[PDB]
């Protein structure tokens, strides 16, 4: 029953409570063409990766199977906009490339869309391989991020 | 004579960026809190923001005297797109030097699809400012030139 750990918030404890039904759903999806192909899995408030880590995301590099933990969710924030939920996991594994050596952080950026409860997780922004943004920005629509 | 320079073609962030020309000349405002510890953030695109703070894209400006902190530099530009929504973000910012760390602050503005204006409804979403400890500065908007 291991949950999100907002980092610290109570009007938050809110937004997460609001997202309770996507708890049990997994989102993942792969990138990139083969050599250096990825795949992303997101959890809301749940483990992501195969390591029992406590990743709320996580890059696993298809050449060796290798997963990266984008985002802990031990480490959660999360603010609501005008028609958006942007979820944040925190405390990743440390870039130690050109990014520098800081730890990745995931976010998550939920577009309202009354018509799904949840569905299209798409990557937006990445540090995969060739694409070097340093940054991890993902999307998807939920229902949930509606008012 | 300077605009947006982005970090690191890419000519998708290039022409997402040329996009948002129509809000180059525009300036945005929010004030936040109340007396004594008030606050207001100018944001522009592309532009100096500030009163004295040479680059700064986005700028924090405490009113009880004035002192700047630049929260990101549009030296150092990039910008995403998604379904009705545009996220523009100015980095190298000052740094924190505090309970966050020393990481340098960074500006990420939100812009949403709105068909009825140009631009408007600017306002902070997430800030470090006074009791207001988030550590990450997010603000918000409506354009329709953020409308896929
Ligand atoms: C988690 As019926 C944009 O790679 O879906």
């Amino acid at each position: 029953e291991k949950t999100c750990d907002l980092v610290g918030s109570e009007k938050e404890l809110a937004l997460l409570k609001r997202l309770t039904p996507l708890f049990q759903k997994s989102f993942e999806s792969t990138v990139g063409q083969s050599p250096d192909m990825y795949s992303y899995v997101f959890r809301v408030c749940r483990e992501a990766g195969q390591h029992s880590s406590g990743a709320g995301l996580v890059q696993i590099q298809k050449s060796n199977g290798k997963e990266t933990v984008v985002g802990r969710f031990n480490e959660t924030q999360i603010f609501q906009g005008s028609n958006w939920i942007m979820l944040i996991y925190k405390g990743g594994d440390e870039y130690d490339n050109h990014c520098g050596r800081e730890q990745r952080r995931a976010v998550v950026m939920i577009s309202c869309n009354r018509h799904t409860l949840a569905d299209n997780f798409n990557p937006v922004s990445e540090e995969r391989g060739k694409v070097q943004d340093c940054f991890y920005l993902f999307e998807m629509d939920s229902s949930l991020a509606c008012s």
